[PDB]
């Protein structure tokens, strides 16, 4: 029709923030934010693992342009992001990230 159910979706118009690929932290929260440039209609993020299971990651609504994604990375070698914005995976997704840093503490 003309005001319900529309077709294409504005899920390539997504760019990520503060978001760790090499510097995340094992049994550590990590949280990240998503830019949004005017794209409305429904926010999906999940955490994939290597070992076949499909976490949840928090996600709070704070900003209308602006939002807020908790998730713990926690793997075996290297973990992979998931993005969803109205059924369509954005751009540069998933993405990687490599868990672990240069650096001893002791």
């Amino acid at each position: 029709g003309s005001s319900g159910s529309s077709g294409s979706d504005d899920a390539r118009r997504l760019t990520v923030m503060s978001l760790q690929e090499s510097g995340l932290k094992v049994n550590q929260p990590a949280s990240f934010a998503i830019r949004l440039n005017g794209a409305k209609g429904k926010i999906d993020a999940k955490v994939h693992s290597p070992s076949g299971a499909v976490e949840e990651c928090h996600v709070s609504e704070l900003e209308p342009d602006k939002y807020a994604v908790r998730f713990i990375p926690h793997e075996n070698g290297v973990h992979t992001i998931d993005v969803k914005f109205n059924g369509s995976h954005v751009v540069g997704s998933p993405f990687k990230v490599r868990v672990g840093e240069p650096g001893q503490a002791g």
